[PDB]
């Protein structure tokens, strides 16, 4: 589990979004596994605006942060999940690391701020849904 809180926005994994998230829907992309909902309370997170390919992510199944190298956001085939059919995910970044289903929502960060959230795992890879292109998260 996990979310990003920036301005009046909450960013979550689309497959973990709550009924309240859906009732307060701002934007969702199935192909990205992202949903953004509106919040009453001001969020304190900063979104990275950069092309970093290194950062640190939180891994809840290890209670650890890991430093990783990751690929630039791309269209990647992702195997079966209990929350998706075997499908193409877009804006996905892969690193070598540990990810289990409950690690989704873990934040990947660089010096510039939040890069993305854990979205995919298995076969010793961790996949992160990028948010850096969503420039609209940093205004109204
Ligand atoms: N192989 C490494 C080493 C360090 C980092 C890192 N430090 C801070 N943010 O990333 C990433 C990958
Ligand atoms: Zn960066």
């Amino acid at each position: 589990s996990g979310a990003i809180y920036v301005g009046n926005y909450r960013v979550v994994n689309r497959h973990l979004a709550t009924h309240n998230d859906w009732a307060n829907l701002v934007w969702e992309d199935s192909s990205r596994d992202l949903l953004v909902s509106s919040t009453t309370a001001q969020g304190c997170d900063t979104i990275a605006r950069c092309d970093c390919q290194t950062g640190v992510y939180y891994c809840s199944s290890r209670r650890k942060h890991y430093p990783v190298s990751f690929s630039k956001p791309s269209l990647i085939f992702v195997e079966a999940s209990e929350y998706y059919p075997a499908r193409y995910q877009s804006h996905l970044m892969l690193a070598v690391g540990h990810s289990e289903p409950g690690d989704c929502g873990g934040i990947l960060r660089c010096q510039h701020g939040v890069v993305g959230i854990v979205s995919t795992g298995g076969n010793g890879l961790v996949g992160f849904a990028d948010v850096r292109d969503l420039l609209w998260l940093d205004e109204e």
